[PDB]
């Protein structure tokens, strides 16, 4: 909206590898991570000055 | 009951001796006394564990 500062996009990375099965073995677990991506808004300006004789 | 600690058994000893009957003779009387014996309770515990593959 020309006054906002940043635009943000989310990314999620899952995680987890299988393990061989065992009745009394430890249960492996899956998980995930999340990062956010910011792009800054740049405002440029340009002007003019005009005179009567010009 | 399973959630008990002791079991009590009572023994009653009675007493009394008969006499010859008379209309105006004083009446003999019987009586009793009681004793108790207590035995503690022991709980045994045993279990099993079964896996899906097993």
């Amino acid at each position: 909206s020309w006054e906002d500062q940043e635009i943000v996009q989310g990314i999620v990375e899952p995680a987890g590898t299988a393990v061989e099965y065992g009745d009394h073995t430890n249960i492996p677990l899956t998980s995930w991570n999340a990062n956010f991506e910011r792009r800054t808004i740049v405002r440029g300006e340009l002007g003019m000055m005009v005179g009567t004789l010009e």
